[PDB]
């Protein structure tokens, strides 16, 4: 840079492009008669640092009277119709003319190799190729010096055009996009729950990935693709397509390489990258997950993610998820569970005749891309889709006219809309309870326009209100007007809502196969003061490890059953208290026959229009628990103020109320006695004491995030109440565990 005023002695570079490192640009395409081979040309053309072509081969295709113009102009037409990106002699050489490169099969060699001008590269070739194919010892011939060049840092920046894969496995799924925008060349069956790519311009599908844009986390891990995401996108999309093509078996770099097909040396960069990005996606849980296991000497991450030690508190969905993930990564993992069984708020009763009923979760709310859907695939497990019909039954007997509900649903929704319009102005400090805000708005839509409602119309309204109480997990006077539906504005899991007939506990028992799980051992103290962390069970037993993951229910953090040393942030404590620990309660009844068949008519559920507003949560809905319509088990939900009105009376007293209600719903017929039954008491299961979280009034959705933030890279949190995007659910919990495993493994 200094002493270069003199044109006379400035440096002479043979390639015009600034920063090329080839001092002797040879030509790769003896395509004209007067190819300048290694000799002189008026201009060199830069493709990569080890790939150039001379001015005569440029003209041989670009000029009208020359005899390449045919082949090139045929290409140029297809390109502009099938692609968004501009067609140039440069792009043409890259797409059409560059020789293909291939690695040797035998473990000794593994040398890269140029192929001949006519050999077209295919997966079978790459899968098997050894040195010399269409005697001697080819496997000693020196590797081309250009090959060592590509794994060098700066080499990709000197590539002039992004690589576009050919015949990508991801090409079916991506047909709605211009191939260039997706990293495939312009010149060219699975599971229905698995739609993994957004279609152009579509939004609001959970867990869908944009095929043509890098996510933010992807950009932070691979900053080298800020300039041009194309190579990354193509490789990432390919990896996805491969995994949803077969998810019962671990996707390795070896299965990916045969499908990376590009002209040029770029292919060497591509098979090098594919390994790094496949490992990034295995950490984040994008692939090689669910209930896949491995087991035993073979792991899912390079040995340098090993010799970290983790202790996980809680054997619930979130805990177990994190544990499968870590154990599959090759990390050393111990789970301590308080109770005498794994599963947590997942606990399936199998003692019923021919049916399994969940005391805990049993429903899947949106199957498209749901981890639970995936896991049902790997396990060969069928899940039943709910039907639309659900007529609401008055006591005693008459099925409410659909046009009544259809109009009471309008008004109920219109009330929420006025609430949500009133929010826009209010801060956290001005939050009021949702139920108070509803009641008020109602009373002055009545006192306003004198249009008053029938007694039934009023009861049907209460039925809708009852549903919110089930959704929120508490009486509406506790839930935030400002944030009750905070999570609905993020993308939601599309698709079927389904009953999980075998019950969540089969996917939880499988998650937990062959893991170090200590039961009957509740944690009492977590000391992260020293170098590693020191956890102590109530009885005295000490456990130590490098990092710790707590997956404990929100209610147990709120009433500090774990001593933190140092103690938790004040900002973290306000968040933990910002949320409400919701309850509902379940009752399941086994009858000698399906007494409801004549009235209900094979529907999946039926509704119970509540007599007084006071009792709106007392058996609001009954669920047919055999989709085969063969057995007779009904299950029902106790929500809102009804949950409190039942904490005092014993099981057989709540049974009797439910039977009173069923006898009133079927007034004009007989109903038999239950043979078998249960009533859940989650409220008072010492080690859970809740059902799911919600935003207490005064809170905000942001609290889930604060609870999720780790402490000093040593203490991590997962669980249903750490997941702001997907709260409450078994799938939301599972995800959070996978999320923290990703963090820990890093
Ligand atoms: C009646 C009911 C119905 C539900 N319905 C559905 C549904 O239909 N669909 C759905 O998706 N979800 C449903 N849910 C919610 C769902 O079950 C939870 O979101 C999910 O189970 C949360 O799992 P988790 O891993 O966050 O914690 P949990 O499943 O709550 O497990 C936490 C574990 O922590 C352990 N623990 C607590 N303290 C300690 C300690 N000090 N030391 C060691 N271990 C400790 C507990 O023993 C427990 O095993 C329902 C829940 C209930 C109770
Ligand atoms: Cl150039
Ligand atoms: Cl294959
Ligand atoms: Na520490
Ligand atoms: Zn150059
Ligand atoms: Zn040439
Ligand atoms: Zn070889």
């Amino acid at each position: 840079p200094l002493g270069s005023e003199f044109k006379g002695l400035r440096r002479r570079r043979k390639c015009e492009k600034a920063g090329c490192t080839a001092t002797c640009p040879v030509c790769f395409a003896s395509a004209s008669e007067r190819c300048a081979k290694n000799g002189y040309t008026s201009r060199w053309y830069h493709l990569s640092c080890g790939e150039h072509f001379c001015n005569e081969c440029f003209d041989h295709y670009y000029r009208s009277h020359k005899d390449g113009y045919d082949k090139y102009t045929t290409w140029k037409k297809i390109w502009t119709s099938n692609g968004k990106t501009e067609p140039s002699p440069k792009a043409f050489m890259a797409d059409q003319q560059l020789p293909y490169w291939v690695q040797c099969t035998k473990p000794e060699c593994r040398k890269w190799r140029q192929l001949t001008k006519e050999i077209q590269l295919t997966p079978q070739i790459a899968k098997t190729y050894r040195c010399g194919m269409k005697t001697s010892d080819h496997c000693s011939l020196p590797e081309d010096l250009r090959v060592l060049e590509v794994s060098n840092h700066w080499w990709y920046s000197m590539l002039i055009l992004p690589p576009l894969l050919k015949d990508s496995v991801a090409a079916p799924l991506l047909s709605a996009y211009y191939p260039d925008c997706v990293g495939m060349s312009p010149s060219c069956g699975m599971n229905r729950y698995f739609q993994p790519f957004y279609q152009p311009n579509e939004c609001g599908k959970a867990l869908c990935v944009r095929p043509d844009v890098m996510e933010l986390d992807e950009l932070y891990e691979f900053p080298e693709y800020s300039r041009d995401p194309t190579m990354y996108l193509a490789l990432r999309n390919l990896i996805l397509a491969l995994w949803y093509t077969n998810c019962k078996e671990a996707l390795t770099p070896q299965k990916c390489i045969p499908h990376i097909i590009v002209r040029g040396l770029v292919r060497i960069r591509c098979v090098q990258e594919v390994e790094r990005i496949l490992y990034f996606m295995t950490r984040k849980g994008l692939i090689n997950t669910g209930v896949l296991s491995v087991g035993a000497d073979q792991y899912l991450l390079p040995k340098d993610y090993h010799n970290k030690s983790v202790i996980i508190i809680g054997a619930g969905p979130a805990g177990l998820a994190a544990a499968r993930q870590l154990h599959n990564f090759g990390i050393k993992v111990t789970v301590l569970e308080a109770k005498d069984r794994i599963g947590g708020r997942v606990w399936d009763d199998k003692s019923f005749k021919g049916v399994t009923v969940g005391r805990g979760a049993q429903i899947v709310n949106g199957c498209i891309n749901n981890p639970v859907a995936l896991m049902c695939e790997q396990l060969g497990i069928s899940m039943h889709k709910f039907g639309e019909r659900c007529d609401l039954i008055q006591e005693g007997g008459r099925i409410t006219d659909p046009t009544i509900d259809k109009r009471m649903d309008f008004h109920f929704n219109a009330l929420l809309d006025v609430v949500s319009e009133w929010r826009k102005d209010k801060t956290q400090l001005q939050d009021v309870p949702l139920g108070e805000k509803i009641e008020e708005i109602y009373k002055a839509f009545i006192k306003e326009s004198g249009i008053q409602f029938s007694e039934l119309e009023g009861q049907v309204l209460q039925f809708h209100l009852s549903n919110l109480e089930y959704a929120c997990g508490s009486n509406l006077h506790q839930v935030s007007a400002r944030s009750w539906d905070h999570n609905e504005f993020f993308a939601q899991f599309a698709g079927d809502h389904t009953l999980l007939t075998p019950g969540y506990s089969v996917i939880i028992e499988k998650l937990a196969e062959g893991l170090d799980i200590q039961l009957k051992s509740p944690v009492q103290c977590i000391d992260y003061s020293g170098d590693e962390v020191q956890v102590t069970t109530t009885d005295g037993t000490g456990y130590s490890a490098q990092k710790v993951l707590v997956t404990v229910p929100l209610a147990l953090l709120q009433k500090g059953a774990i001593q933190f040393n140092p103690p938790l942030s004040e900002k973290k404590m306000k968040a933990i208290n910002s949320l409400g620990a919701g309850i509902i309660e379940k009752i399941a009844l086994q009858f000698p026959y399906r007494f409801w068949d004549s009235k209900v008519q094979g529907a999946d559920f039926f509704g119970h229009v509540p007599p007084s507003a006071s009792k709106r949560g007392l058996f609001a809905v009954f669920y047919d628990m055999d989709p085969q319509k063969k057995h007779s088990v009904l299950m029902s939900v106790i929500a809102g103020e009804a949950v409190a009105s039942v904490r005092t009376l014993d099981d057989k007293q709540v049974l009797q109320q439910c039977m009173a209600t069923l006898r009133e719903l079927f007034k004009e017929q007989e109903v038999p006695d239950p043979t078998k039954y249960f009533v859940t008491r989650w409220s008072t299961d010492p080690w859970i004491q809740m059902a799911y979280s919600f935003v207490k009034t005064g809170g905000s959705g942001e609290a889930y995030d604060i609870i999720a933030e780790d402490i000093q890279g040593t203490v991590f949190f997962a669980g249903e109440a750490t997941n702001r995007h997907f709260p409450q659910t078994v799938t939301g919990a599972y995800l959070s565990g996978v999320r923290e495993a990703s963090k820990i493994a890093a």
